[PDB]
């Protein structure tokens, strides 16, 4: 399975086309708006946000309410464009109305000054447009995607922030994953511990009037997984490696780590690893999850349990110095449209990019041309597992 | 470029393929042994240490000191062989000695069980031997061709220790990846501040006699680098995210960070992003920097700061609870040669995969069949971005 | 440079994405619909034919007239869609009204029942509106935009028929790409010589009153092309062989050769060979091209000459015998909408097809993030060449 | 699963590394070395083929005559490295001896010229070396791996010359694949026909003493194929398409059909397309085999059947004009001892790469991590297809 996202941020549409994803998945609009719904959320995000109501059009390899094994095509809409027609026309326009919104004061933190290096731009809007997190929208369509497949499959999946802007969310020992995905639900800032809620957001207010910007940490669990995706016997065929660079692509992350991660640079060989216990009701399982589902760069069974660090927004409503790339001359950064910060936003698009390369991961290892040899083959691979 | 390592811990032999590195590109036995040597090395490590003398032999792709763009073909004998040739021997040999050295005892941390299931394996040697790091041998071997390229385009690289089983080490305020590559070499443990040299080795010398192990954090500096490597248009084109995969790839490492790392989801924006400046004399450059070199997921032309987070060595001396997978009854994990840590190893070989996926990326990004046109290609670059 | 094509025949649109196109190309609407519009044509094409009138839309990637470097995404509606709204909605609908349309009497030729077969299908018209030729239409789009750049660098590229259904055109020798491309659209069948078009068209009127089909040979040449694309170091670097897998994926194709083809099977060496020249005047050249162009899966700088075959269209109005799937009893095929045959426009795909992959294996082997660099490494290229 | 081959037609020794074969597959040396003496078989064949002896030597991923799921090497001795030990040195050796041997002569049809164009070499050994057809015995290594892949799953290949320097073979009616195999290595001509037999090993001689030298075409054919291997959705999972690049890779490959290949142009659908026919004793077949197969780049479960035309060996004692490089004058090539042709040995290459690309096709459509899993899924799909 693979997939291409397309689009700008103030273009007409967004477009992605997924190819490889098995006949059969029952597969609705709803699937995904659910999910478009939830990345635009998050206490923090304004402006555009409520501008754009982001929902589904599919226009190839749906039929009837299943996948059918062609290309899947998804698109959503950009009500902005309507503001944007000649700036953002794929047609030219007269030299005299180019110079409209041209960006030449590059954001520190963002891709607009090397995007121009790159590509030899004279509009550094040619750089903004794409490298926007925007395009984060099909990402987390083709997600939903991933993860109805995972729901078939019996897999769960949910996100929460444990990190914001520097207060580390006390999470309760031992949520099982869908109680994760329910407390998280409730709150706007995605923490599984509210009486922080009030707390984080009068932070975030501050942050706001302050004029400056935050980040943090999400954290995505992924529950009911097969033993064995993944393997060793390569470098890049090690699953934990493959989410470590889908984790690191989304805009803004600087990090990511597995099961106790970093901390496990600063504990002993004994404070680690996760105890080999079996039953004969369950089969093998571990006594703890430092490991967070690894062991060789393949899943063990126990919860997948990955972190991704996202730097504060770069975009300050304060600038930060910058240089004028025609003139050379120092000057602020240019101020786009942006908020204090978009963590729970960038939570959701987390959950969609692990779906998604564990669903790639699954439709490599089994036999997956359609959804019933695929449930066949998952079911017949968690038997060999339970009785090895 | 591309490239595939082979052999077992135990076998006879280690192999590389590498194909598509440009020709013409200076190659010589010792530039790849320097490496083997770092590789082997480190306070910490004993055994198997002592018994291989690491160096390489070519077979193909290289003529008279130099490569030919052909495919390129490293051999690295394994000494201890010669102590399993019944054990490892390719063909097949009688029922009654394949016993021996059989596992059947997991180690918990480990690929054996899981490599077990997914292979169905009923002799868990077979997860071990290729599971073993050392396969991380021709990892640094195709990283000592991808740092001779790297060479030619007048970029260095270097890596240290920054924390060692949880004693964060000091680091000077702006050294130069000259200086780091220095005083790292001075140090037994990879440091560069030789004040907690002693104390790092005695608390070795501790985690030893505790029976226990230790990890730590590896930090890999590049510099010199071209700008606009890698880009933002589609996720999996971000090479800071590509770096990720490689580094998590690595045995044992659970985490990847860059520049601030996961500290920046605990500061403003306004005390991470790195503000850009101009001079005539040396076109554009960042103040600061927290970005460790990435910007939308491109080189910004500051130096690469990577580090990976190597978990504590999961064979204990002191074996954690297991399984018996022939009875399913509890029983202590299986003792295989190892050491209490291998930390100032894994530091090589993290040099050795960044340098490898950053010419990969140089590679691909100019006009590379051989290192004529390459070395044109990126000189003109670096004049184009020194005059943007 | 990768792509995905997207779209039922019958479904809303097409849609296709391409990512890695070089930043500053020229590009319109007009580039792409010149080839769409070629592609409807050819003396026997009809129904679809006069329903549909492709036009591209552009939604990503593409502003004032020139691309970003960003993806590209391009629509092609299908204006027979309207009516087909129930019959391929994406929503689920009442089960009675899925018999709409429905095929269980799988065509001989026609990836039906073995579509069924692979994804389970209970109606095979899913394997139909995907398997449709109505692809070729993002094909062809795709290879418009590969095609501008071909022309930047001074590339030029035909496609014609050479044997009409068994009729074997007789072809001027020593005839230049501009002036197959001119003669070849003259004629209703696009033959360069004339002297058989009634006699093609007279019998392609006959297959259709006797509810039939044909096929035929159709020939794309591409002239000006720079010298050492492809390599034969590796298998799958050799160009010739890429170009083979993308001609036989054209629906209906069931072959592939190059220069003398399969001729060079019945021939001496002395025979065949290429002999070598070289001028002042224009460097190295070859005395004849009975190679079309490749030496070791390498351009030699001849013009590229490759034939690939298209087997009669599968769908015969006096349908050949198959089986109900339903019942396993004997029935004669279903008679769907069809032309008599389609080889001009096959001819169409085939040279966008051709010029897609050259685009790619250009942008593989020079530096390429933009249009101003690519041209000056292939110029720097072949100023290198012809001075060797 | 992937693979790359490596080494020097006059280097020590040549390697290749299988990646991704499944744990469980019973495999030995002798199940290689069948093939690689048939490759260097073939009446007509010399000098060097008497000198080599290829056996293989396994160094990873076979134990106690298994594969253990590691990748997997073999490496091939070349005897003949001993007269080249200087000349073919990886170190640098003193300046003066470096002119041994050197080449400034290309040789037409071969990619001598086009190589040192692209690799800037000023000796054109360098090209040679690499682009010589030693290298085909790797990938007859690699194929007999596959094949035993093929044997687990019940399916057989075969491969035969139906065309000798321009002398059809007249080949009996339906021929089964087991027939093919037998009668064809009676023959030191891979003819399926022994009353030609004297015949062409006669014309073999009579274009050795003309000095010239003759190709022809090969036909392989595959048996016990499951249905559904391959896909239409989109051009690049088509498995006949697949094929065509495989066997156009090799050396002096010129092109590649299915089935009744380029006739099919020649031809009226009525008597192309194969009728569609069901049993209650064997579930679906087709009448006839026109399309070799395929049916929308899928397998229909019929043999596959494919042909490649292999140029002449471009070396003759008949003169052929090139130029000298180092001085732009003229010169006649010709070479008084070379084969006058290699077409039985081509089969062999090309049986093992068709079966290479089905067993990759193989391990890419079924839950194939070990053989077991294989088997039964394979097992499992045969069922669901007999009982469609
Ligand atoms: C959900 C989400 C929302 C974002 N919103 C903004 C925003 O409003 N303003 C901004 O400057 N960056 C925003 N970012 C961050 C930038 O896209 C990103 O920092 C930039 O493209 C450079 O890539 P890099 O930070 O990964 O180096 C957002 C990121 C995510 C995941
Ligand atoms: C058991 C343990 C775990 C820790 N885990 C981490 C970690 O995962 N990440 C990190 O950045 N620091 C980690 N450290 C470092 C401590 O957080 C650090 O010493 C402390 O925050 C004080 O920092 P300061 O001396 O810079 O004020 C840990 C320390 C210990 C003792
Ligand atoms: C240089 C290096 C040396 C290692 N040496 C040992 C060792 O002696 N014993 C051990 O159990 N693990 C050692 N490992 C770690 C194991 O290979 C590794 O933890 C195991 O394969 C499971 O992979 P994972 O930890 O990435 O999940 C080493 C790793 C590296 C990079
Ligand atoms: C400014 C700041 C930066 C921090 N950076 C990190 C970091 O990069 N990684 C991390 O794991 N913890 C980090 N933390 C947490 C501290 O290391 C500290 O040890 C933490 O509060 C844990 O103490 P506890 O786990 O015993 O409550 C940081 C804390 C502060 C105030
Ligand atoms: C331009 C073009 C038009 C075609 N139109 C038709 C058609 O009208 N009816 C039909 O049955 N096949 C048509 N085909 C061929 C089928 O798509 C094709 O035979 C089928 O998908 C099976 O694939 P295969 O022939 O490659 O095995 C056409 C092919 C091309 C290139
Ligand atoms: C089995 C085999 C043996 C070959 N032996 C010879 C040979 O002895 N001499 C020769 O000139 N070409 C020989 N060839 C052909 C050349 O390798 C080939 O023409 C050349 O590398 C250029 O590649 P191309 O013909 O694919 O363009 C052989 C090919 C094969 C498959
Ligand atoms: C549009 C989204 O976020 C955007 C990401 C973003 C940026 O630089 O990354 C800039 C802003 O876009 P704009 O300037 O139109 O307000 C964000 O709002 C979105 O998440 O859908
Ligand atoms: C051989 C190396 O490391 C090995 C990696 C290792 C393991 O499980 O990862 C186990 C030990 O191997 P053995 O049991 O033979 O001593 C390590 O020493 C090496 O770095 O070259
Ligand atoms: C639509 C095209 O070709 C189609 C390919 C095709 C088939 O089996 O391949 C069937 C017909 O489509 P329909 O049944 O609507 O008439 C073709 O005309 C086209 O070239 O644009
Ligand atoms: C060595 C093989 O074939 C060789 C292929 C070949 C060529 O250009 O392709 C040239 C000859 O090599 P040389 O000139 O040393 O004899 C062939 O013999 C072989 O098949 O193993």
């Amino acid at each position: 399975m693979r997939y291409l996202t397309a689009g700008e941020s103030h273009g007409p549409r967004l477009t992605a086309i997924i190819e490889g994803i098995p006949a059969g998945l029952p597969l609705t609009a709803e699937d995904i708006n659910e999910d478009l719904r939830r990345r635009q959320g998050g206490y923090g995000r304004g402006g555009r946000m409520k501008i754009e109501n982001d929902q589904v059009v599919f226009t190839s390899g749906v039929r009837h309410g299943k996948t059918t094994g062609a290309p899947i095509t998804m698109d959503v809409i950009n009500k902005d464009h309507q503001k944007w027609l000649d700036i953002m026309s794929a047609e030219d326009i007269e030299d005299r109305l180019k110079s409209k919104r041209k960006i030449t004061h590059p954001r520190p933190g963002h891709a607009d000054l090397v995007g121009g290096i790159k590509y030899r731009f004279d509009d550094l809007r040619n750089s903004l447009e794409r490298s926007s997190a925007r395009e984060t929208t099909m990402r987390v369509a083709v997600g939903a995607v991933a993860k109805r497949l995972l729901a078939e499959l019996d897999m769960e999946i949910a996100n929460h922030v444990v990190v914001f802007g520097g207060k580390e969310i006390d999470v309760p020992e031992n949520l099982t994953v869908a109680e994760i995905k329910q407390r998280a639900a409730q709150s706007e800032v995605s923490i599984v511990n509210q009486e922080r809620e009030q707390e984080i957001k009068d932070y975030i207010d501050q942050i706001k009037r302050d004029g400056d910007t935050i980040g943090g940490v999400v954290e995505t669990v992924v529950g009911g997984v097969p033993v064995g995706l993944g393997s060793y016997v390569q470098w890049d065929r090690k699953l934990d490696a493959r989410l470590a660079q889908a984790v690191v692509s989304i805009n803004a992350f600087k990090g990511v780590e597995f099961g106790l991660g970093f901390e496990a640079g600063y504990r002993k060989g004994s404070q680690v690893m996760d105890e080999i216990l079996w039953s004969k009701e369950d089969g093998y399982t571990r006594r703890t999850n430092n490991l967070g589902g690894f062991e060789g760069g393949m899943t063990n069974g126990q919860p997948i349990v990955v972190r991704g660090v996202m730097k504060p927004i770069p975009t300050l409503y304060k600038p930060l110095m910058s240089v004028d790339i025609e003139t050379h001359e120092p000057y602020k950064a240019t101020v786009e449209r942006s908020d204090p910060t978009a963590l729970p936003a960038a939570g959701m698009v987390m959950e969609a990019v692990v779906a998604t390369v564990l669903a790639q991961e699954i439709l490599e290892k089994f036999s997956s041309d359609n959804l019933e040899e695929l449930k066949e083959a998952v079911a017949k691979h968690r038997d060999y597992t339970k009785n090895y």
